[PDB]
């Protein structure tokens, strides 16, 4: 969950980019005048957590933060935290 957000976060947000995050607002029901500043609030993939959930979490999470990425097709960054690099030994 938290580390979804803390890794997750280490592949678009560096640069302040205008998609993932934002194109999530799309499936997440948000607005520009809100997408204008999570781009700058306590990071959009941090604060997505706080914001999406707007409690805490769960109920837009576990398999709604797939379907909200994948509805638009951001798995960018999924495809990384599922996918980082193949070495040592065994899975």
């Amino acid at each position: 969950p938290q580390q979804q957000q803390e890794e997750v976060q280490r592949l678009l947000m560096m640069g302040e980019p205008a998609k993932g995050w934002q194109e999530l607002a799309g499936h997440l029901g948000y607005q520009a005048e809100a997408v204008e500043t999570m781009a700058c609030d306590q990071m959009p993939a941090y604060t997505l957590l706080r914001n999406w959930a707007a409690q805490e979490g769960n109920r837009a999470t576990l398999r709604v933060l797939e379907d909200a990425l994948a509805a638009i097709g951001r798995e960018d960054v999924v495809q990384v935290l599922s996918s980082p690099a193949e070495s040592s030994s065994v899975v």
